[PDB]
């Protein structure tokens, strides 16, 4: 399994992080990681990490300018793409396809090669624009996971909270998370 | 300034405890709560309250049932609503317009009075049908309040986070 | 009052710098301008003023590009925006909702909450994707404000025109 | 080539007159202008002309109301039409079909013949009611160029704007008006 | 407080009446009211008044075919519009945006500077027209308050009706018209 | 039989003159004229008939202006309409909703009390405003029936023409 | 000038022989007729003429199965395609691009090259079907002019009504027929 | 004849090389050359040719970044725009409106004013927002002119297969490369 | 496995015939052919081989007009469809849901069942109408795999440029 790993510039840098960690304690998962120019201003900002702790955590680290990375090309193949935390920007240029970077060509790619992509939107309020766009790509089977907290599970820190946000974006991909706090009626 | 709560049953009950106690601390502010029979569920399993509790909380505590209430009437002058959280399914309701509850129909006559509805929706994954529902009532000017934690203050328990959301949806009514 | 200028790389420069020596006569507003890049360009072809001249008229002047800029947060209170003039680039932009720099950022973020976003879009002929994207946007309330000349009251000048039209956009925000 | 002017109600009645006066000095071009009622006020309110001196400018001058006039007929081939300045009704009644009198008519016809519609909008600020107009007559080929002035060209009066627009509007046409380089 | 009152040929003329009544009683208020010509006869027809008797009920009265009135400018500032009763005719006009008179115009004008729009539209029974036509001016903010009315509060005249359609339009613009039978639980 | 007959300045007033002929053979039915003020135009122009000449074939013949006659009220019950021939401006004011007088509030009557409305459009080429407005019509049930020469049955003469358009037009409602 | 022009099985042979006879006296304009099976039952039927006697008027007849006809391949430069008259059935293939004939392929060939598609629709009543057919053709830049005969001119035979019909087509190409003025 | 060539960085430089040689060898042609940053990469990529090799082809090249050139303003005239290859970012650029660079600008130009643009888009496969996008393009006349080749002409060679696609781009402006016929 | 591999009459017979080679060095998968009476035109213009040289490289060689085949049942279990390549008509036909012949019902039956399929679409330039029938099928998750030349892995021959086309289509089945 190929997992391609796109961080954003939106506030949440610490749900990247945690699904990085949670990947590289599964030996199966080759993960291929983009952070964009605010993801990693966002990455030290909010966590004690630098952005190079951060590419460490990932098998592979591609440069967000770069088209010519592997990840670029279709015949590459991998299983598909998270997108987390995930800015109202880079969801626009997804939806638009306006490819300009890395993050938005790799996605582009994901899709017309018919793998999984998998966004974890985050933006408060939600506008129409960012609704549209959403919407569009809902239609087109992207998963749309923002990262909405659970209170059933009595979640008692931000870790909780993380941590339950992160096994539920990786159902997606039926990854099992080995923390995951799941309803039992 | 009188505004209409509701509270659905929606995972984060906690974020409707919470903005009910910051309202009640502010008595230029009249609240008309409207419980869900779900929300009920949601509260005395996910805070350490009953739903009693949480009907002191506000000045009136209307039954999710009454459609004869103060507040299915257009007439009755309110400054708006907040459903906090808001579940996939009275969110679908009120897009459709079927109010065949009082939360369903406090929402319809709020939007029908032009009066400011805010919407605290809380699911994940957002499916289609989801997010068609949320776009259609953001066209007509309902604000889309999820619960999205902010790290860039760097929070540390799920207080900090709740009392975050709460102060935003405070600030669609210029509150504080 | 806390209002935010872009500034865009549309020919009429003039309708810009004018609009911020109007709002520098008054004391209770608060400026944060933007100037992109090409804005930069137009000023100095069109205007007598240097981008640092243009930068002296207002009380803030935010990078184009940094995304961390107050007026990135919507938690930072404005009374909204005016981009003078708007070009199509920027208005496709924001009609997108490609947020790549503060411009585009910026009026993401006063349409996420709510706050009056105000477009001089300049352009002509108007195209197909010109006008979907104004309609777009102003179906969200977004006003178009177009640089329209009005001829019943007499201009003599280009100075008489540039001041029909910045009254007119400073009456969006009910100001003289 | 023949062209049809048509002029409306909209403030700007100075870009009709300088389009009619800058296809004067174009001998191989017929116009035919139709003004509208309430551009015959925005004509003498905006101008030194009256309705009269306005109408001398053209070729041939047809009465608004005048359905029966050569042009709302498909057979008289005409090159097109221009509507300087068009108002927020009459693109309104254009882009319904309600062609109520001469100028919603041959607009109507021009576009049903295939010929070159270009429009000249002007109203501060745009609703959407407007846009949504403008934009399924522009759907359809219709030229929309409102009056935005351009400053990189250095103007110091009105005429500058006015001669500019003017300018832009007969480039729709292939016609040169007695523009930017480089930087 | 500055309110455009158009009048329009549908049956109804006695709601524009009791509005422009009870506009009169509140002192600052200016009332700018344009009569359609249908509307003149409606009035005539439907009530003992004359139009220079509703004429005189407000501060200015404009030609319905005067497109060069106040009203008729965006400068001109007021505070909205309130057409009653609005004929399908009128209603059409406005969606359409063809403002061909006075009535069409001042709403054209109204919609343009962002000013407040309420239509009393009256047909019965309503046809597809009708309806996608007060379904666009809905989408963009226009209110729309046909003259339903309410047994709730035991009305047993017409003019009980007609009173209390006028007060639930007035709510549109934060007045209290003063004999309102409001639902009280 | 009631029916309305609507006549509008088309090329084509002797398919109009020939339909009103037709009628006035069939001593059921009460027709109701409205002869627009373009179509007086046409129908001296194309048919060897005055105005009033063609009034006298109808048993009531109604000024275009009048809002006030009988078939301007619903309650007032006909069998339904034909507008031949129609305009595309007629079509268009119909389509819209934009009944400014009567040939327009006829229809809009004939329509919201649910009768049968037919149409006779007339224009060539058909434009895509021409087509949007038939195809909205169309939807709701409106009769399109332009006048389409048939050469099956050996047509000679522009009566022959004519006359066929007639018999498929009566058909509409029935009759021979 | 090299002009497609297409028959189908539509009520009205009589305007589509019209249009190659008007053709045939222009030189320099090379027609290359497509008649599908149905229009040669209409030739017969309402017209002295035979199929053959039809495909003669034309400088290129095309079997209307034949896909490997040089009107079918876009690197062939036409100036584009009349179909007179259109049937429904026609019309229908065209809007939903189901080449499944000749008729169907040139007229799929014309639209994706850019070139010019007129089309002379009949049938009445006319469907919604029929309409929304149209319209999403004309949305495209195609050219629909069904036979509406005109009075204005008073006509007094069939003859009178297909050769205006006929010349109106051609001016959508800018040929004249060997019309309105005023009043 | 003023003919804008942008070229993005789609696999298939090749194809913009040997269009920009064949309006090389037409003298009545003035040909402005936009290379995309990503362009430049292809180029050198994929032919023996290095920027400015491509750049010394054309009559004038402008900076991908210049919004200040002269193919910038729609005062400044030309018969139109080929973007060969044409990526699908630039494609969803000029669909949005976004012109944020000259390709995209000089193409949302030559929309505004009316004037001819061809796209030749390669991307394998076309995924939903590429076909969306292409569409919204399509309907307001841009031609999409994917470089397929065609096998009925017996191709051998690569080149065979790029010479053919240039031809058929040049039909759209009306200019003969140096085809089908029957069977 | 099994395959259905429709050929169609658009230019690039080649391509059809070495995906049916290259399938044929694949003992594992079964395929069932249908050339369409065009695309046996183009593979006796196009490549050296005759219609029963290409029908004998498939395990199943149907005919085009039989509706009673396997493959036109859809309890009859395949893995997918390719069309190889596929003409606008034919396209056009699958998107409209005209399934007049069996490549249209095969691929009606695949896409009503949930299979696979996998369209060459081979036309240039490609219309409106072309695209719209393609955004349609795609938007349903039809692979849209056109004969896109790759100049990256610098080709030389035909063969090469054809060889990875088919090597691109056979991976959307997972295939070498
Ligand atoms: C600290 C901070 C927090 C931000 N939070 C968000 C957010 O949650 N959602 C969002 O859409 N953008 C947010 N942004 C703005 C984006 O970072 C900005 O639009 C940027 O251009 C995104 O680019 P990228 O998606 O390529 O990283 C934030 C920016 C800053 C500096
Ligand atoms: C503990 C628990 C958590 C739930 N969380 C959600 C949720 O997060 N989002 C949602 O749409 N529904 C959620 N539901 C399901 C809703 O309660 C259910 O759809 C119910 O019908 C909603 O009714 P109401 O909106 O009137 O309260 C949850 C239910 C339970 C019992
Ligand atoms: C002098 C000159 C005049 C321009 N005028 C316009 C114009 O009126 N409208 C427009 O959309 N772009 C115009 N542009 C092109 C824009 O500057 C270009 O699209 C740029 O990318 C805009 O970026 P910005 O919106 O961030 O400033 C002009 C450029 C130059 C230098
Ligand atoms: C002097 C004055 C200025 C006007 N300016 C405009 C204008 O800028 N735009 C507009 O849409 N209407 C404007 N109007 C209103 C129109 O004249 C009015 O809608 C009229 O019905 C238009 O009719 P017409 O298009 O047949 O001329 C103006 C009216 C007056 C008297
Ligand atoms: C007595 C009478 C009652 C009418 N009632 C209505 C009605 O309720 N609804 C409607 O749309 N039109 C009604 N009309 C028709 C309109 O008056 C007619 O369409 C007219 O053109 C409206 O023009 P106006 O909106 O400019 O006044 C009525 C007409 C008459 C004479
Ligand atoms: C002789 C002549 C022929 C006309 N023919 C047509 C026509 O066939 N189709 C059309 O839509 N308008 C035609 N018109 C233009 C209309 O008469 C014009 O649009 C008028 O405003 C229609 O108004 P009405 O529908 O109320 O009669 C013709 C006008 C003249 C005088
Ligand atoms: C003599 C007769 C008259 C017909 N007239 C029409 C007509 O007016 N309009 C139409 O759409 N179809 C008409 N048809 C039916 C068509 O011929 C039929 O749909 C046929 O399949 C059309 O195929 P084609 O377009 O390939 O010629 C007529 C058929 C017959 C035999
Ligand atoms: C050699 C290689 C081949 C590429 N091929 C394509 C392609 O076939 N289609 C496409 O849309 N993008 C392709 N790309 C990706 C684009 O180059 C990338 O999206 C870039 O941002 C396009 O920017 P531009 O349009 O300004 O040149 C390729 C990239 C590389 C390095
Ligand atoms: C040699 C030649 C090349 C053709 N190339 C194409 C093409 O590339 N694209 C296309 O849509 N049709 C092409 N056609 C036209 C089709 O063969 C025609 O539309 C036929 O009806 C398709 O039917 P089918 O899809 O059942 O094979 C070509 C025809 C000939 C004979």
């Amino acid at each position: 399994m190929k997992l391609i790993v796109g961080m954003t510039g939106a506030t949440g840098a610490p749900l990247g992080v945690a699904l990085l960690q949670a990947l590289r304690e599964m030996p199966n998962v080759e993960t291929h990681l983009v952070m964009s120019k605010w993801a990693k201003t966002t990455i030290e900002l909010e966590t004690p990490y630098s952005a190079r702790d951060v590419a460490a955590l990932a098998d592979f680290s591609h440069n967000p300018a770069d088209q010519a990375a592997t990840i670029s090309s279709g015949s590459f193949r991998t299983d598909g793409m998270i997108v987390i935390p995930c800015s109202m920007k880079t969801l626009a240029g997804i939806r638009a396809g306006y490819a300009d970077g890395l993050v938005g060509r790799a996605a582009d790619v994901v899709l017309k090669e018919g793998r999984k992509l998998v966004l974890v939107p985050r933006e408060m309020p939600l506008s129409t624009i960012h609704l549209e766009n959403m919407l569009a790509l809902s239609r087109m089977g992207v998963a749309m996971v923002p990262p909405m907290p659970a209170f059933y599970n009595h979640p008692e820190t931000v870790d909780d909270i993380v941590h339950h946000v992160v096994a539920r974006v990786l159902d997606q991909f039926g990854l099992e998370h080995p923390y995951a706090r799941r309803w039992q009626g």
